[PDB]
Parts: C-alpha cells; structure tokens; sequence
C-alpha cells in the first residue's frame, strides 16, 4: 500500500511521523523549523496557516512549500481547504492535499481532482461515534469517487479533537483498526490535544507523554500517518513499535 | 478482576500499576525517592540492594541495606512494597517488616529461597532468564516454576509471571516476547514486566542510558494495552501519564 505524488512514492508499509509547520523572518523561521523536523526523522511536513482570506493564505503557505520542495526530498502536506491553494500548491511540488474540512469549500473538491494528488479526509461535524465516523467515511469516499479522484488516492482521519468530548475521542482511538476495512491509509493527529490535556492536567507544553502513548496506540493498530509537534520523540517510539509488529507472524 | 492479597491488604490488578525502582545501593535519601515516586503515581515500590557483573553483596550487607528501608516506608506510606532480592534471610526478615511482594529475579532458585518464600504467605514474582521459539521456552519455564512453587507451600493465586526483558536476550528475542505477551494471560496469572531503559531500547536507538525515555514509554504502552498488570520503571511521572491514556482507551 503506497501513495504516489509528484513522481515520487510514499511507502505506507511502516508508520510515518508527520510534523506540524503552522506558518501563522517568517519564511526563514519556517525553513529552519522544517530542517529540524526532517533531521528528527519526519517523513512528511504539514504546512498551513489557518478565517483568513485566500490571498493572505497563498501569501504565507505557497513560498514555504516551494523552498521545501527545492531543498529536501521530504514529502510535503498542505493543510488548507481553499481551491486556489490546492491548485497552486500542487503546481509547486506538494504531495498531499490535507483538508480538515474534507473538500467541502466551493470548488475545493474539483480543484483537488484537478491535481491528481492524494487527499486526506477528516471527520468533523446517537452516541455511536464509530458508526457516525464510519458512515461519514462511507459518504465522503463516494462523494470523491463521483468527482473522479480514485479511492486509492484517499486517506482517512477520524477527527480527533474539534467537537468531540473525552468519551467519543477515546472510543475512536479504541476502534481505530476497525477503519482498516477500507484498505485506505489512516492519518491521525492527537499530539497535545485536549484528550491529553484534560486527562493529565498540564499546560500545553507538557503533554509529551500522553501524546507519545496516543501515537503508539494508533500505530500498534496500523495507523500510517501520525501528526505531531514533538517529532524526535515520536520517531524514536515509532522505531520500537515497528520492531514489535515485525516480531509478529 | 484479579486482585493480589498480602499483609492484610489488597491490590486492584484491573487497571495497570506503575512500579518504581528504589536502588538503595542514604536512608533519608531512600525515603525521599520513595515519596516522589508515590506522588508521581507509583502504586508499588521495588527496594533494591541484581545487575549483571555488579558487586556481589553479602547477606549481612543486604539486610543492612534493604531491611531498614522497607521499615521506613511501611510506617510512613500506605504504598505496596516489593523487595528485589534473591536471599532467604532477606525474604523472611522483610516479610516481618511489612513487605508485600517478593521479587526474586532468580525465581526462588537459591538454597532455601523457595522455603523462605513459603514461610511468608506473600506473592512471589517469577522471572525467566538464562532455537525453536523464545515464547515456547519462556512458557515452558512458567509451566515449570509454577509447579515447583505449588508443590512448595504457595498457591497459584499468589504467583506473578514475568518474561525476561534484558538479561542477555537479543533484540528480536526481546521484541518477540513483547509481541506475544498477552498470550501469557492464558495462565490466568498477573503479568509484571520491566523494560525501562533496557538494551532493547539501547540497541535499537544507538543512544545512551539517559535518553531512552520515549522508547521506554512505548514499551510500557504496548505492554499495558496487552494487559500487563504491573510495569517497573525509573521514570514514573512519565509512565503514569502514559498509563492514564492507556486506561482511557481500554475503558471507553
Ligand atoms: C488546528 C489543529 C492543530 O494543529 O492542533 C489541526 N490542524 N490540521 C489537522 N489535520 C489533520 N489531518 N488532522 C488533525 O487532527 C488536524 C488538527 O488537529
Ligand atoms: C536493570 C536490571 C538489569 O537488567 O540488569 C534489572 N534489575 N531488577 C529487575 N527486576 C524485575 N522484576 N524485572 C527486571 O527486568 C529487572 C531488571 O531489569
């Protein structure tokens, strides 16, 4: 199970650490940061600046993708919902459209087909959160298939955070591997999220450990992309989960 | 459901537990390191005076080191206490002073240890150490020492099972055990594991003993999500943090 973008490939045969690059100096404060996270072992960067106008956003997020495409052989993930951004990021060398809104914005769906790139679908918004999020995946995977983006370019993200309380969150985390039925890759972002801040009662700086544990639980069920802030630590932990799932038969 | 019973008190093995490590190699300093682990969540304290090539201590030295420490805890905290020792005197004497778990990494193999672990009606932790299957070899070892114990005074509802992480097992042997670990629940006996800053993290990381925290946290959370009841760590504040999220996914 691989991804294909801008001529290259991503091997989802082992789990993958993606760092976060909120681009909200500036441009140099951005390439410095991505350098480090690549040094840490991030195999994808998640660039993003989000509301704001589509000119503010292009202004910020597009040059940063450019410098990274023309300095490191790392994969590049654009976090945005706007169609201009989708089509311009693709034209510079981005690999994954990452839309938290799931292509919902006017013309974003079509722009995402227009690029031929992998696109990541995340659930957002009766206590069957797993049915709720599965059927949201069953819906959107068809909405995109009608749009003509092949299912083999589709990535699933349950939507940790946002509007879900503690209970719902951890029911998803518990039933993560049940989404493997799609045969589609699973991206997960839980780092420093409130499902760790409430459980551990610590400022946003010190959630590193409850974080790491969410990263391992995900990965032990076969999650393919994990979206974090503390990359060096998550890579190291990801090293020993690969050592574990390789010891199986 | 499982629960461990010693010294007229119990132990809720349903949710996982974090065991700290109190190396005693003074006593003021031991009680201080006890309090901090207790604050950080430690439900058990392992008291220790067991490393390959380390100085052989005497039985006078041991009781000198370890017996005043269990005393200071038993009367100052409500925490459960494990003694890490392999000597019969240290067993009997520490049982007298309010010890809860006997932790013999040499599985009561010293002359008179089995007997001494009988005369004290406390739980004993069995530990495997030392071609076909390292899980097969470990399991047949638990099949053995579970019987030699039962024929001795003690019951099966007193035993703890622990495979042998560290102790010369190579990186795959180590990581294959961590992957078939839930299979040891077939015993229907508590699972205690210890992996903090071991060589399975030291090798696969190419990293010094200090900076194995993240690798260690991971091995704990893999072990916990498979149902290990007790987890032996130096970095306790960090382990109970990770176990809280483990508890949260296991539950909801
Ligand atoms: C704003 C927030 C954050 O960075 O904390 C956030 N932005 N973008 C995201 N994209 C994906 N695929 N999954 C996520 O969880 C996620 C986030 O949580
Ligand atoms: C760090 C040291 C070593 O491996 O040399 C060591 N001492 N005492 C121990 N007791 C239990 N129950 N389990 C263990 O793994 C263990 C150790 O690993």
């Amino acid at each position: 199970m691989k991804l294909f973008a801008q001529g290259t490939s991503l091997d989802l045969s082992h789990p993958h650490v993606m760092g976060i690059l909120n681009v909200t100096n500036s441009l140099i404060d951005a390439v410095k940061h991505a350098n480090l996270m690549i040094n840490a072992g991030a195999t994808i960067i998640d660039v993003g600046g989000e509301e704001v106008s589509v000119e503010e956003e292009l202004q910020r997020v597009i040059p940063v993708v450019e410098a990274i495409a023309q300095r490191f052989e790392v994969w590049i993930s654009v976090d945005t919902s706007k169609p201009e951004v989708i089509r311009e990021s693709a034209k510079v060398g981005a690999h994954i459209i990452n839309d938290i809104r799931s292509l919902s914005e006017p013309g974003a769906l079509e722009a995402a087909a227009e690029t031929g790139l992998p696109v990541c679908l995340m659930h957002m918004q009766y206590d069957d959160v797993f049915a709720e999020v599965n059927r949201y995946f069953i819906e959107q995977i068809a909405r995109c298939e009608q749009a003509g983006i092949a299912k083999e370019k589709l990535l699933l993200d349950p939507g940790f955070g946002f509007g879900k309380n503690l209970s719902h969150n951890y029911s998803l985390l518990a039933r993560l591997a049940e989404f493997h039925h799609f045969n589609l890759p699973l991206l997960v972002g839980m780092s420093r999220k409130s499902m760790i801040g409430q459980l551990l009662n610590v400022g946003p700086s010190e959630r590193l450990s409850g974080s790491l544990a969410c990263a391992v639980i995900a990965a032990m069920q076969g999650a393919h992309i994990i979206r974090v802030h503390d990359v060096k630590e998550t890579v190291e932990a990801m090293r020993v989960v690969e050592a574990t799932l390789s010891a199986k038969e």
